[PDB]
């Protein structure tokens, strides 16, 4: 089987993107945040506490005939970015984009982070790292790609996240028209859970290419490129008037500034970032000072390849018994 799904930023800086997802039966139709970077589906629902929903669509079990309890199961979990949720949990029929799996577990949030209500346009997220990370207790669950897997043609999915622009997840195929030249596949350590890689340097616009060995992880929940504080630095003191602002917490620059590109390495393939990908915009409306899209990874204790960087690249997430990651330039 396959399946094949179109996803759409939320807003005008990418600052995510939502995929549709039917679950339950009827459909019940809720626009979910693919993430490869954690391991729980999880929804706002008709379980959520009232004054912590604001504008979203609510999974609702007691509507759906395939709903079932999973008695005793709760689950708990916190993000890199301080924003947490919990709640209870039942299986149900799952499908994205024509592809279907039953008995998913489907995670029902009781309560929710503030920073989730106040983002009306996501309904919750679906996890893609490894289900080794999965929060429910006392019994872990699989994620939706770890069932579907043995009824994929083939074990893999892939992203390709537009720039200002909608973008595609396939699941069980590699679209061969969707990049360009090669894909260029390198190893993933699991032992995190993560979809975990080292990348083999980087370039600041022309600039000479620095092999070096990065490791991070590819983070589609994520939405920046998160590097040491050498290689951001590097970056930014290409960009004239650009500083780190403490205040605003990060790497800020005037608009009036022209962005060079970035250049990662995947073994010794090259992707490039244009600049453009780069700017996030005023740091407040009519502000004059741009937040950048390149930042410190320091103190989050691991580098995260983001939005920002896998939507300059079709990515291949290989679930072959030994995991891998594919990169093309497209």
């Amino acid at each position: 089987s396959t399946g094949s799904a179109t996803t759409t930023p939320i807003d005008s800086l990418d600052d995510a993107y939502i995929t549709p997802v039917q679950i339950g039966t009827p459909a019940q139709t809720l626009n979910l945040d693919f993430d490869t970077g954690s391991s729980d589906l999880w929804v706002f629902s008709s379980e959520t506490t009232a004054s912590e929903v604001d504008g979203q669509t609510i999974y609702t079990p007691s509507k759906s005939t395939t709903a079932k309890l999973l008695s005793g199961a709760t689950w708990s979990i916190s993000y890199g970015d301080g924003s947490s949720s919990s709640g209870d949990v039942y299986t149900d029929t799952v499908s994205v984009g024509g592809l279907t799996v039953t008995g998913q577990a489907v995670e029902s949030a009781k309560k929710v982070s503030s920073s989730f209500t106040e983002d009306s346009t996501i309904d919750g997220l679906l996890g893609l790292a490894f289900s080794t990370l999965n929060t429910v207790s006392p019994t872990q669950q699989k994620t939706f790609f770890d069932n579907a897997k043995a009824s994929l043609d083939s074990p893999v999915f892939t992203a390709d996240l537009g720039y200002h622009a909608p973008g595609t997840y396939n699941f069980g195929f590699i679209d061969t028209t969707a990049y360009t030249g090669s894909i260029t596949y390198t190893a993933v350590s699991t032992k995190q859970g993560f979809w975990e890689w080292t990348s083999t340097g980087y370039a600041v616009g022309s600039g000479t290419f620095k092999s070096t060995s990065i490791d991070g992880i590819a983070d589609t929940g994520t939405t920046l490129l998160y590097l040491p504080a050498t290689v951001v630095s590097a970056y930014w003191a290409q960009v004239s008037g650009a500083k780190s602002s403490s205040s605003v917490g990060g790497y800020v620059f005037p608009c009036s500034a022209t962005l060079p590109s970035f250049t990662f390495g995947v073994g010794s393939a090259r992707i490039v970032i244009p600049g453009d990908y780069i700017d996030f915009g005023p740091i407040s409306t009519g502000s004059s000072s741009c937040f950048g899209g390149i930042q410190s990874s320091a103190g989050i204790g691991i580098n995260i390849f983001g939005d920002v960087a896998l939507k300059a690249a079709f990515v291949v997430f290989n679930g072959a018994t030994t995991p891998t990651l594919g990169f093309a330039s497209k």
